Parts: structure tokens; C-alpha cells; sequence
């Protein structure tokens, strides 16, 4: 009668919450308890039973949990509204592109966690941006790049957060994506979380997303 | 080639704010002085007091006033209230004309903020008990954004400033809240003496885009009259 899911900040201001909506129409009497954790810190929750699944946008490989990819979000980059990046729906904008801009990435905090993530996949292609700052979360990070503080890269759903003369950028490099994963235990055989498992699949085959296995 | 830490100024704000007014006044500040540099911090409105008394900050934008000597501030606008509500949810069918404090209270209502005290929450229960209404489903969760995503959820209502909504989750409405004292404040505070030429500038900033958002504000209103 009580689940503990852990979540990335990001998916609040995506599917997250539709999910959890669709959800609770099944289970009138459940506790649902949400708490907000990066995914390094979801997998040894789920060990510890601080929470039952974890909602995350990192591979952590741990014997001890079951990992599902979900789907691969893409990422955009968020701008302001007359940064020249925002001039180019002509020919559109790659990785490429980016390194000699002024980046905020996040979280600030330990690592391994999304800011990670977005400067692997710049590595992976032997690119280094060396004008990095990192802030606490994502609504810190665009309200910032809207101040004129430079620029973010965001997964596509966090365009539910519209500021003023903030604009958000496709990128064309078919690798700038942001995958999201479920992440139990190992030996996991709950009913809730079967259930959970077939709300997220009745959304994505609502929401036109290709199903997980 | 290091800019000066003369030309240098410091602004704290409270992160709500970000989601209203302050960035596109930081970004015509900004560009309107191009050999300032302008550092932001996020900061509570507690924290901003002693910042500016040891000069860590040199403006500070905060949502409370909280009186301390070494400190002034001005109050820049009223910020009106609204309850975010599940599209599917009986109060969102007004939303063309608004509710009041009373048709909330039955309602499972989410507050924010956790740690800080006072708050965010505190002040909103205020605005109840200021008309002897007592809300008997209060849920405190961390932060706005977990409270926008369980109201999305359809687990409850919250209470937040108008600014708010410039975040549009799906299914996810702004009603608005019809008590003339369901507002929140927003303050720019400095250091209890004359503000430097660069916080001036600040003022007369926010001055212009106030003036175009079209707000009523008092005679003198962040207005600098000279020493000699
Ligand atoms: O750090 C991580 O593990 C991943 C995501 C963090 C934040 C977010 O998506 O908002």
C-alpha cells in the first residue's frame, strides 16, 4: 500500500507526472511518495529499499539492480532569443557548433550525473568545450541562458518551462540524446511495479513513442 | 584584461524570480552596461541580509521582508496569487473568473517551500488565517517544481505566485485567485546607505520595464534625488 519511486528533476516538467496520474486512476488506495534524487544515489536507494524504482538518465551498472531503457529523448540547446545559434533553422546546428560557447551544465551535485553525460557525449566525438559552469538544476540553468548568461543543453520535454526570449535549439548529431531508464531490484516481482512498468507503455503507445520491451 | 572588481556587481535572487520579470532586467542591465560584469547568486532572502551587510552581494531580489538596520529595500510590485489545479479538476472551471481563499479550503492543497523558515507556506497560511480560514488538508512538499508535478499528477492544488506560469506542464491550469490581499511581494534590498552609480542603474531598469508591463507604482517610486 505505499511505493517509493525516485525521479531526476528534469522528467517533473515531462511525462512524469501524467504517468503518476494515469497510474493512481488504477490504484485508488495506494501511497504514492516521490523523491526527487539523482541516479547514482537512486541505485544505492533502491538497494538500501529507501525507494522501489528509480527514474534516472544514467547507466549505472550494479548486479544488485535491474535497468530498463525506456526510450532516447533528444537534447536541444537552450538559448537566448538573439544568440546567433538561434539564427539557423536554415541548415540547423551540431555539436560542433558549441565549443567555443559559454555552457551551464547541471546538476552541481557528486558525479557521475547529467553534466557527465552531455560532456561524454562531446568527448565521444573528440570535442572538449572549455567554457563550462555548473548550477544546482535546470531551472536555475535556463533561467540563466534567458539573463544572458550563455547557453544550456536540455532534454527536448523541459520545453514545458517557457521564459521570455528563451528559445530552444534542435541538434541534428543523431547521438545528442538524453535516454531515460527505469531502475529496480534485481529480484523485483511487485504488482505495483508491473503495473507502473504498463502505465508508462500506455502512454508512450498514446504519445506515439516506441514501446520497451 | 580582468574586469575590476569596481565594475564589478554582485546580485542575489531568490530562483522563483527567474520565472517572471528578472532575467530580461539582468539581460537589458547587462547589455545597457557593457563594462560592468554582473554576477548572479541564487539566494534566500535570509541569507541575502548578511551577503549585503559584508559586501558578498551588492543588490538583492527576495520575496520577505525581514527587517535588519544594516539593510534597506523597496518594495517593487505585488505579485498576484494563483491555484494551480489538474485540468480535470472542478475548481478549473473557474478559471476564466477566478476562486477565493474560501473555496480552497476543503481542497488537498500542496505548500512549499521545506527547510527555510519563514516561507513561502507560512505566509500563504497567513493569508487564510487573516480571515479566519484554517485549511484542513495541508501537504508540505520540497519544492515548487515537485509541487507543480503532483498538481499535474492530480494529487492536490498549490498556491503560487503568477509568475509561475510561464511553467506549462500538460494538464496542468492557473486559476486565478481572486482576494485582493492574495499576493506575494517582491523586493529589491541593498545596504542601509547611498546606492553605488551601478545599483542606480539597476533601479532605473527595473523602472523601465515595469513601466512597460504598464504597473502602478507610488510617486518617487526607486527614484534617485541627488545629495547636491
Ligand atoms: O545527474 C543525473 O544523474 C541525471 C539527471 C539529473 C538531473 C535532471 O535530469 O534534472
Amino acid at each position: 500500500k505505499t511505493i517509493r519511486i525516485g525521479f531526476v528533476g528534469s522528467l517533473l516538467f515531462g511525462l512524469l507526472p501524467r504517468i503518476i496520474h494515469l497510474y493512481r486512476q488504477a490504484h485508488p488506495n495506494l501511497r504514492i511518495e516521490l523523491y526527487e534524487m539523482g541516479t547514482k544515489a537512486q541505485t544505492e536507494a533502491l538497494k538500501e529499499g529507501r525507494i522501489d524504482a528509480g527514474f534516472g538518465r544514467l547507466k549505472i551498472s550494479d548486479p544488485a539492480i535491474k535497468r530498463t531503457l525506456l526510450r532516447n529523448e533528444r537534447l536541444m540547446v537552450a538559448v537566448h532569443a538573439s544568440h546567433p545559434l538561434n539564427q539557423m533553422k536554415d541548415k540547423g546546428v551540431h555539436l560542433n557548433d558549441l565549443i567555443d560557447e559559454k555552457i551551464l551544465l547541471y546538476p552541481s551535485s557528486p558525479k557521475p550525473n547529467f553534466s557527465t553525460h552531455v560532456m561524454n557525449i562531446f568527448s565521444d566525438h573528440g570535442l572538449e568545450p572549455t567554457k563550462i559552469n555548473e548550477v544546482r538544476e535546470v531551472q536555475l540553468a535556463l533561467g540563466l541562458v534567458a539573463a544572458g548568461e550563455g547557453i544550456s543543453l536540455v532534454p527536448a520535454s523541459t520545453q514545458s518551462i517557457q521564459l521570455f526570449n528563451l528559445s530552444y535549439v534542435p541538434l541534428l548529431d543523431p547521438d545528442a540524446i538524453t535516454p531515460i531508464y527505469i531502475a529496480v531490484r534485481n529480484m523485483e516481482e511487485s504488482t505495483y511495479i508491473y503495473s507502473l512498468y504498463e502505465t508508462i507503455r500506455q502512454i508512450y503507445a498514446y504519445e506515439g513513442f516506441t514501446e520497451p520491451p
